[PDB]
RNA sequence: UUAUCGGCGAGACCGGGAUGCACCUCCCGAAGGGUCU
């Protein structure tokens, strides 16, 4: 049982001027609320198993699902 | 693929002391000699 866990991160650069122009004040750039609201950080956390292998059984061409899955960007999950 | 989206991140010396040294003979024997203006 491990936790799938993706956090939005404002790194200093994405939190900087040479990217966006913050609404002023005083001189002074609103800083943006992370710590909740619409734009917060994202702590989105799923459920996720981690077996040490994967298994599907199919009537189906081996060849061309051997192709698929070794070269197609496809995973098994959400 | 039961949906759609999300860098985890930022800072730190691990360093400070030490002799490894102190004793031993490797020696003991032999003819390389004889053939051709």
């Amino acid at each position: 049982a491990t936790t799938s866990m993706r956090c939005d991160y404002l790194s200093p650069e994405k939190l900087s001027t040479a990217m966006f122009s913050p609404r002023t004040r005083r001189g002074l750039f609103t800083r943006v609320l992370l710590t909740g609201g619409p734009t917060k950080r994202r702590m989105t956390t799923r459920p996720a198993y981690s077996a040490p292998y994967l298994t599907f059984d199919f009537v189906g061409s081996s060849e061309a699902v051997e192709i698929l899955l070794n070269h197609a960007h496809v995973g098994v999950g959400y």
